[PDB]
């Protein structure tokens, strides 16, 4: 149908369908008659998963012949989402398998709506390693995932009674077609136990074993035929009264069975660090083994790289060292240059609750011959900061890895920094904010090692996959380049006053609204107006990310229309989704808010099909591929200096919506890109915020000299959006006015203001297109490929290359 | 090579080995530089698996369109072995395979060994379903095996300092290639709750849910192109703090975790009755589905028949009334009528202990509807019982359901016969101890419910399969028909007096010893003469057994020689081979009995290559195939009474062993078939184990009568075969002389007179020979084809069919 997806020659389509129905016949052992929509979606996916394997095969014996730098990158949260499209764009079959299932009677889009998303993460730390995955790959690194495979992913939202449910993400139960089992690969990883000193070193004794099964999934690069791996550990008992016993071995199992969905406040919950040892322990045995088959350890740093998401996977450090000290024989001083060289560490955020401080007692019981390597750690490090800073007390007990008190803990992100060549942030903001706070005593003492590396999103999920009409008028005026090197979308700022283009860019945008409408009647039955603007937030739940924010603008809007029913506003469908941590109190009484808001705004007859407030169950990678292409308005309302980036925000912007934001985390660098003129800032800058912190942030004055403001407080205090139980959102007021780290009241009226302005130009719309063309235009540095260059050259000390291998 | 294992064709070989290249790259992710014997073995496992696809698919299309009536086999256990071979063997595809595998360089008898069994089960009981399996295929009966898949089967054996150690049988962890899920499938089962009566009836309500997970393997007939299905159940939670919730799933799916292994003593344990009710609960949903896809069920016992082996199903009976008369509503009397007509069972033991008695507390709590209904079954059947039987209260509590006393029981059993219109034994001798004894009462109220159906072994996997070298030899002389008709052996009678027969014969065993001495040496490094008797007592370890017996005349060999050393002996290898049920503490004490003795006897110089004792470790289905085709007596001495049938003593006949046993279970009959002449008879009957039971057991006297006995048992009690813990054999010592069910010393004169009349024989080989000619040749009636087709004709009310399927 479309020039992007591909060619369907008549000798592939031929192919295509007789593969098809040998997958149905003997790998499902279906015949036509019986066969449901799942098996025939199987019966694809194992089609399209055939021609991986040649290209995965070759391409992993080519790293073992030629030998190159191999790239590691280790994290607890891989977001992947669906894997048959992405699969059929990067191999450029989607044409092909489109005509041929048409052939066969057969509507390809309705097949790919019964694949589960692999929802092995949280947001967006686990949305940022699958974009990067697929960049390494695009770029020819030879680069390894290394994960946990969950049994049961981020829980499925449902919405009872307008509150938050849970339930397990069994996304397992009809199997998984594009993982293979390697359970020949099995490794051991040791927990427990107790240090034993010899006359040669410490030897760590007496432990309880795990096995580590892996499982790999490949990642294909876009058009280059490398297939990279993704390789997820599963937790196994060793085979070694009776029945219990038997029984007893779910325990053990219980390490790889269910994503921790906390993306809030650090809590030190055991099986949570035993995850974070499982792969970190197994991981490196299969680096090493992988190194030997190339004693010598100097040239080790040369042949890998060892990239931490977070300091989840921070124990990489002391078990690098474990190994070498212990294992290998090595002394301290040459290992410890050896595992500096070899890691590097991304930070994600400067909220303190949300970093790692795991109690040392923890580490004693489960892992006491790490402990002992932190100790040391710490000792050599801290006799460094005293050389270069003597006297300097205060220093020596702010920079220490061991934070003593109630309880002592070790903050994992000292330990990261000391034990890592590089430290970076991930958008320029964020960076300078971690070098003038958090980590300036560090940066002092090693300037060197701080980076930035703004983030980046795939242009193949987020532009071509879940947008081709997009992809398609793009490729008409600047051809198909660009898919691999997203600045080439400048060049269409040569389009701007084209009315052709212009009109073919609203077009594409109607288009996706309307499918997104008749979406959401179709699966959940609830009604929208396509012609309003569709203002969107979608993104975890949290107060830092101000959810709360456009919850007051939504009832301001509300309550002008109720006061002068019969004057004209710009109707809005106004969308917010995402999920809540469980045991986020807070979070959850957001989401009831959001939905009681529209149990009001939906039924007034007054309000008609002017505003309508929709709460978006069960936000996820699929939906996001749905919901971005139809969006109007981007919400990125974080208060300043809280979002260290934000993806989401780069995700609209490649897809045709304006920005409504603050001057955080990747924001500033958009607006940068675009122009100021091109989008809608508003609020406090990082400075406001801290002029306001010094002087004590008071919200009575705000609601005090804000008539507007002070009606909503009342509505909510008073009952008026829960008529049946008057005092439920009582947490969230005095939250509002008495305890709000997020000054939501501070940035109120100048949100309300700018949302003005952006309602003004909606009512233009071929103004509104020109400035969404400007947006696209220079969306470009935002792409993953710019980001994993960056990291390669920078970090990691290797050369991205487009050249294609053999097929 | 051989004529019974196919054709090689040039078109067949060709196509076998492009689909196993083709299994090796695409769906085991392999190149032929890094595969291992093990991916070879599943290369060869899918391809075999392929062509059982096409067949199976249109066995059951077959079934659905002439809508035969269907036969349900209901089991806990299928002890089902390996799959490949039998599989090659039944698809006629062995020598094909055998030279494409030849010509890629790869050795099919290697590969072969690469298979987990699949140990589904304990021993007798769970090895007939899987014989009766393969004869049902055969005979062209629309057949199901319906029990649960276990994710750990029978546990592996290891032997530590002479005692058994148990280790988890992780079978499923390299994947099992024969099976296919089918979780489309699935099906709820319900678990405790209340029973609420209403208007229209009971309901019962409130229940927790676990769900039924269907996996079908295919069962093959003999070159038939039938192919049938054998569907086990797994257990899985529905989808619906956070985390614990999670990892609690685990209770719901430990229903199918592992196999109860003790086959010695009835344990009313609460995981174990919930195994019980899901297998029934999942497979009558499936049964009634199948039906009503042909509203009355006059036609239902027309179109079903339900085969409970042993009473392991028996909740069958009441859970098909609460589904006819609760949900369908039909009246009691109706639904009672269908239920007997559609239900059969079969009894496999008399010893008490091994008799199923659910208290009913556990059955108030986790079924309360079942035990309502079996109250009710109960007392409207001792209304029948006592309008037949005027008068007769001692009859009533006799036959009663329930059992009263310190805790309330259900008798099981007594469940069976009430529902079933029929009960059988599985050996004439056995079910006419059924009528005369435990089932008197019953079968004088209902002398028409009383079979008999004498158990058999496919000769597929316990001739062809096992010993292709005896198939061959026997092709030559008589064709290849009798593999489906085993009673055509009968014509070797007129080659008794042959030469070169005689000879034929003789060589086979020979090769079948040294290849099994070879085995012994390569995979557990111990040394035997080959050139010895090879006596054979392999079976799970029981005191009714009389491994004890065994034993006894081996200590009496070998004080023997140590008496008299230049005396010429009869060499022997005594092996014996067993697994004991964990609890089963005197089972134990024989294991370490048996390796106790081994360690003195194998290490007597004076002994030298003419006396040693054996343990064969892990016995399991795949090790039965090896040793029983090298052994040449067969060891099958339970005391009189006590096993009701035996089927390893069949699987010998068939093999060219000769048999010392007593007159017990279906050794009656295998004597009566060959003749008392060509069978070493030995012992007391039924009928003289009576009398000493009315007498009084005192074995006492048999130790003051017999000096060889005496010896043995000071021996034992001064440490003699254990010197470093003199009263280790305290309990077997105490034992025998005090609390003896079983009888042993009773038998102990008869037994080594007898052992030394095989002796004699076996000095003279030819003549040896010549009665092992006679017992194979009349080995015919113990074929599971005969077994099958009497269950089908007076069961069942079904005719068998050897007509082939269209390929
Ligand atoms: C430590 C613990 C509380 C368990 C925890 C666990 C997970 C998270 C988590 O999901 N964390 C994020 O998604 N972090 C996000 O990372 C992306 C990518 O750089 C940024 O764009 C975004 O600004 C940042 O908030 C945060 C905290
Ligand atoms: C009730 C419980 C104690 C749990 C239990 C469980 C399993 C068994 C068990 O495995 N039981 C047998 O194998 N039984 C065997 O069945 C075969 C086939 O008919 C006969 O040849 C043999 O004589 C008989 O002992 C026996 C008892
Ligand atoms: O020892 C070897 N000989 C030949 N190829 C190898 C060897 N080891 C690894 N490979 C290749 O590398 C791949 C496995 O890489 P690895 O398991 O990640 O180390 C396989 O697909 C092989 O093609
Ligand atoms: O409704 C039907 N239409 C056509 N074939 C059916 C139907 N139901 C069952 N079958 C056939 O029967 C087989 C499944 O049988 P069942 O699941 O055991 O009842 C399938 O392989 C089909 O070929
Ligand atoms: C991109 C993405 C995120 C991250 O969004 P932010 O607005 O940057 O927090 C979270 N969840 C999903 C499913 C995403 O795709
Ligand atoms: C045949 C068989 C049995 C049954 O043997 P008996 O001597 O009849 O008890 C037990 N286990 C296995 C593995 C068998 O093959």
């Amino acid at each position: 149908q479309i020039s992007v997806r591909g060619l369907a020659g008549v000798e592939n389509v031929t192919e295509l369908k007789k593969n098809f129905n040998r997958h149905l016949h003997f790998t499902l052992v279906k015949d036509r008659n019986v066969a449901t929509p799942r098996d025939y979606y199987f019966a694809l996916a194992h089609t399209v998963r055939d021609h991986l394997v040649g290209r995965w095969i070759r391409t992993q014996q080519h790293y073992y012949e030629k030998d190159p730098k191999r790239i590691y990158y280790l994290s607890l949260e891989f977001y992947m989402g669906r894997t048959l499209q992405n699969t059929m764009v990067n191999l450029a079959l989607e044409n092909a398998c489109d005509e041929a299932t048409y052939q066969l009677g057969l509507d390809m889009e309705e097949l790919e709506e019964i694949e589960e998303d692999a929802g092995l993460g949280n947001g967006g730390l686990g949305r940022l390693a699958a974009c990067f995955l697929d960049s390494m790959a695009t770029l020819g690194l030879a680069a390894y995932g290394y994960g946990i495979r969950y049994e049961f992913g981020i829980f499925n939202q449902k919405i009872c009674g307008g509150w938050q449910m849970e339930e397990a993400d069994d996304w397992l139960r009809y199997g998984n077609p594009w993982e293979k089992a390697r359970p020949e690969f099995t490794l051991p990883v040791h927990f427990y136990g107790r240090v034993e000193h010899t006359s040669q070193g410490a030897k760590w004794v007496d432990t309880q074993v795990v096995l580590a099964m892996p499982y790999d999934t490949p990642v294909p690069g876009y058009r280059n035929n490398v297939v990279n791996t993704m390789r997820l550990w599963s937790a196994k008992a060793p085979n070694d009264g009776y029945i219990q016993a038997v029984l007893d071995r779910n325990l053990a199992e219980n390490i790889s069975r269910v994503l921790y969905p906390n993306d809030n406040f650090f809590e030190g919950k055991e099986l949570r660090l035993k995850q974070e040892y499982f792969v970190v322990a197994a991981t490196l045995q299969d680096i090493i083994r992988r190194f030997k088959s190339s004693t010598n350890f100097d040239a080790f740093p040369d042949k890998v790289a060892i990239q931490l998401n977070d300091t989840h996977p921070s124990l990489a450090i002391p078990e690098l060292m474990r190994v070498l000290v212990d294992l290998e024989r090595l002394d301290w001083d040459k290992a410890w240059e050896v595992t500096v060289k070899t890691c590097a560490y991304t930070n994600h955020t400067v909220l303190p609750e949300a970093l790692e401080r795991w109690p040392v007692h923890l580490l004693e019981t489960l892992l006491p011959r790490h402990l002992q390597i932190i100790y040391e750690i710490n000792q050599r490090f801290l006799n460094r900061v005293a050389a270069a800073f003597p006297g300097d007390v205060d220093r020596l007990r702010r920079m220490s890895l061991v934070e003593e008190g109630a309880v002592k803990r070790i903050n994992m992100a000292h330990l990261c920094i000391a034990g890592s060549h590089a430290v970076n942030g991930v958008a320029r903001i964020h960076s300078e904010i971690l070098k003038k706070t958090i980590f300036k005593d560090f940066y002092e003492l090693e300037p060197h090692k701080f980076q930035n590396k703004t983030n980046g999103i795939t242009p193949r999920r987020w532009l071509v996959l879940c947008n081709p009409g997009l992809a398609e008028i793009i490729a008409e005026r600047i051809g198909e380049e660009y898919i691999s090197d997203l600045d080439q979308l400048r060049k269409l700022l040569s389009y701007v006053d084209d009315e052709a283009f212009i009109r073919d860019v609203a077009k594409v945008k109607q288009e996706n609204k309307l499918k997104f409408a008749a979406y959401l009647e179709r699966e959940y039955k609830v009604h929208i107006n396509p012609n309003s603007l569709f203002d969107v937030q979608v993104k975890r739940i949290h107060e830092y990310k101000r959810q709360l924010l456009n919850c007051l603008h939504v009832i301001t809007l509300y309550n002008r229309i109720k006061k002068e029913p019969n004057k004209f506003v710009v109707p809005r469908t106004v969308m917010i989704g995402g999920k809540a941590a469980p045991g986020y109190h807070m979070a959850k009484m957001i989401i009831k808010l959001i939905t009681a808001i529209g149990d009001v705004v939906n039924h007034d007859p007054v309000v008609g099909d002017r505003l309508r407030v929709i709460f978006l169950e069960n936000y996820r990678v699929s939906l996001a591929e749905k919901v971005i292409p139809a969006a109007d308005l981007s919400e990125q309302i974080s208060t300043a200096g809280t979002e260290a980036s934000g993806t989401g925000n780069m995700k609209f912007m490649l897809n045709g919506a304006l920005t409504i934001g603050t001057m955080d985390g990747a924001n500033v660098e958009m607006a940068e890109e675009a122009g100021e003129e091109n989008f809608f800032i508003f609020g406090m800058r990082v400075e406001d915020v801290d002029r306001l912190d010094q002087r004590g942030y008071n919200a009575q004055e705000y609601y005090d000299r804000i008539p507007e403001l002070r009606q909503i407080i009342e509505q909510l205090s008073s009952g008026f959006f829960s008529p049946k139980q008057p005092d439920l959102f009582k947490d969230i007021v005095n939250m509002l006015m008495h305890h709000d780290r997020f000054k939501v009241f501070a940035d109120y009226e100048e949100y309300v203001k700018c949302q003005e302005r952006v309602s003004a130009l909606y009512k233009n719309p071929r103004e509104w297109t020109r400035m969404v063309i400007r947006n696209i235009a220079t969306s470009g540095k935002f792409s993953s490929d710019r980001t994993i260059a960056q990291y390669a050259r920078e970090i990691w000390g290797v050369e991205p290359s487009r050249q294609r291998l053999p097929a």
